[PDB]
Parts: structure tokens; C-alpha cells; sequence
């Protein structure tokens, strides 16, 4: 049961989302970049994400683990760097201070999950 619960990150990731949709840093990530409204965007970007599908995926039982869920966390924000990637842009700021932001709370939900795998592993 709870200790070394090896699925207590999907709740803690959920919680995360929440946090990440209330900031307004967030507001340009929340929902696909418009593919139709933005033309060259796909000449840019090979992968796009965005919170909203990561939540879906989330919800929907598509990560095996949350390193999974963090790949595509931070693949938000290096399509950012890759397209907005002037440090004078605004957006640019927005991108740094909201990844600065999952980063550090991100950590701990690894390293939980890490050590629960470990243990269960060594005890199996
Ligand atoms: C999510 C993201 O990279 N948005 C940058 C952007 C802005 Cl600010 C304005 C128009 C189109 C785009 Cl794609």
C-alpha cells in the first residue's frame, strides 16, 4: 500500500497539471499551437505537445511512468526554444520561468517513483 506505492505519480502529476494550468505563464502552452491559423509552425516544429494533451494522455492511461510524461513536458518547451527563441522575447521568459517552474517540482515525483522501483526490484 502507500509506501513505495509505484502508482502515486499519476495523482501527483495530475496535481501538477492543475498548478501549471493556474499559472498564467502557462497560457500560451495550454492548447495546441492552431495548425491551420499559423502557417509556418510545421516547417519549424517536427513534434508539437501542449498541456492539454499531455493531461488527456495522463487521463487516459498512455504513460508508462512518469520520466514518460516528463519527455513530453519538456519537449513543450524545447519547441518553444526552437521557435521563439530570442532571449529579448517575452514568450521566450514565459517558456523559461514556467519549465524552471515543472523542473522543480517535477524532481521529487522521479525520484520517488525511482526509489518505489528500486525497492519493489530488489524485494520481487
Ligand atoms: C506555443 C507557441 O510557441 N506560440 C508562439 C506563437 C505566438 Cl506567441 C503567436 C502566434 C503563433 C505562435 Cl505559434
Amino acid at each position: 500500500s502507500m509506501s513505495y506505492d509505484i502508482q502515486a505519480w499519476k495523482k501527483q502529476c495530475e496535481e501538477l497539471l492543475n498548478l501549471i494550468f493556474q499559472c498564467e505563464d502557462s497560457e500560451p502552452f495550454r492548447q495546441p499551437v492552431d495548425l491551420l491559423e499559423y502557417p509556418d509552425y510545421r516547417d519549424i516544429i517536427d513534434t508539437p505537445m501542449d498541456f492539454a494533451t499531455v493531461r488527456e494522455t495522463l487521463e487516459a492511461g498512455n504513460y508508462e511512468s512518469p520520466m514518460e510524461l516528463c519527455k513530453d513536458v519538456r519537449l513543450i518547451f524545447s519547441n518553444s526554444k526552437a521557435y521563439t527563441p530570442s532571449k529579448r522575447s517575452r514568450i521566450y521568459s514565459m517558456s523559461l520561468r514556467l519549465s524552471a517552474f515543472f523542473e522543480e517540482h517535477i524532481s521529487s515525483v522521479l525520484s520517488d517513483y525511482k526509489s518505489a522501483l528500486r525497492f519493489h526490484k530488489r524485494n520481487t
